[PDB]
């Protein structure tokens, strides 16, 4: 119930990288966020080439949805298990922001383009975006990043050292919006080196 034991991988998270190492990342975003499909197709790629593949920083992503395509899609990603297959699914969302119907805010066809494409049967699909229990947690989870968090605009991302018994003031560790690649590199690098130390 506090902002500070939100700031940890959590039993439910799904987790990018080495659970052990030293660095975390967590990030809320919408599927739907035109800044945040940006900055995956554009900055993303080169921090998790940096930081993620060589096991120096956990990547925790959680879902911030706005819109019916954005929650319906944050249901969806719960059809992948592995962990790699969840991240390129949200990716693939991502990348794919271009192909929604702007229209008919309630048409899914870009959804099912995708689902397609990963070979997911359309039973599995069906099943996921019609999961209340699934709908319910995205939404919770919301609802309490927002009330303990203060997240209002998306992206939001919390980086700090990933260790579970340290103490650390939420907004200290927090940036918004779109930050190009050395303004990640530049704060991880930093944060790392003290973990380096830290850690022995």
């Amino acid at each position: 119930i506090t902002s500070n034991e939100l700031l940890l991988p959590l039993p439910n998270d799904k987790l990018l990288g080495d659970p052990k190492a030293p660095i975390l990342m967590i990030e809320y975003a919408s599927l739907t966020c035109y800044h945040c499909s940006l900055f995956h197709r554009n900055v993303f790629p080169k921090i998790k080439e940096k930081y993620i593949d060589t096991g120096k920083m956990l990547y925790i992503f959680r879902h911030f949805p706005l819109d019916y395509r954005g929650l319906k899609a944050a249901m969806l990603s719960h059809a992948y298990e592995k962990q790699e297959d969840y991240f390129n699914f949200n990716k693939a969302v991502f990348n794919s922001i271009d192909s929604w119907n702007y229209y008919n805010l309630s048409d899914l066809t870009l959804l099912q383009r995708i689902a397609a494409l990963s070979n997911l049967k359309q039973d599995a699909f069906n099943q996921a975006i019609n999961d209340k229990k699934i709908m319910d947690k995205i939404v919770n989870d919301k609802s309490l990043a927002i009330n303990k968090l203060g997240i209002t605009a998306t992206p939001i991302f919390f980086i700090k050292l990933n260790d579970d018994k340290s103490y650390i003031e939420h907004n200290k560790v927090k940036h918004g919006g779109y930050k190009e690649l050395k303004y990640f590199t530049n704060v991880i690098d930093k944060l790392y080196g003290k973990a380096i130390v830290k850690l022995e």
